[PDB]
């Protein structure tokens, strides 16, 4: 469920390599927030200097990849993003009925504000047999836009 994917754990590690200059597999404290940023996310100062705080129990003012995964499973986890996507594809059920036309999917990912391109939906939809019917769930398709 709000487990981390296979892919989630790779799209962290080459954040997290992006600063590993050391080929020790680590990264120091001041290179925290941004690999962050690399991953389009905007903690606060104090945010980042309190789990610091915790994390920098060693006293050596690093993180290894292991304890990164730790930081966005905290994020992460009983807020998972995909409750985010599945409320909104909600916001898209006028029916309640759990289905809706394929363009009000298609909506759905752009209104959003989501970094998809019109390119990367025309391969999520050839795998979601959008045709044979006229209507699709959209809970294939949240999978699929946080990581196949």
């Amino acid at each position: 469920a709000d487990q981390l994917t296979e892919e989630q754990i790779a799209e962290f590690k080459e954040a997290f390599s992006l600063f590993d200059k050391d080929g020790d597999g680590t990264i120091t404290t001041k290179e925290l927030g941004t690999v962050m940023r690399s991953l389009g996310q905007n903690p606060t100062e104090a945010e980042l200097q309190d789990m610091i705080n915790e994390v920098d129990a060693d006293g050596n003012g690093t993180i290894d990849f292991p304890e990164f995964l730790t930081m966005m499973a905290r994020k992460m986890k009983d807020t998972d993003s995909e409750e985010e996507i599945r409320e909104a594809f909600r916001v898209f059920d006028k029916d309640g009925n759990g289905y809706i036309s394929a363009a009000e999917l298609r909506h759905v990912m752009t209104n959003l504000g989501e970094k998809l391109t019109d390119e990367e939906v025309d391969e999520m939809i050839r795998e979601a047999d959008i045709d044979g019917d006229g209507q699709v769930n959209y809970e294939e398709f949240v999978q699929m836009m946080t990581a196949k």
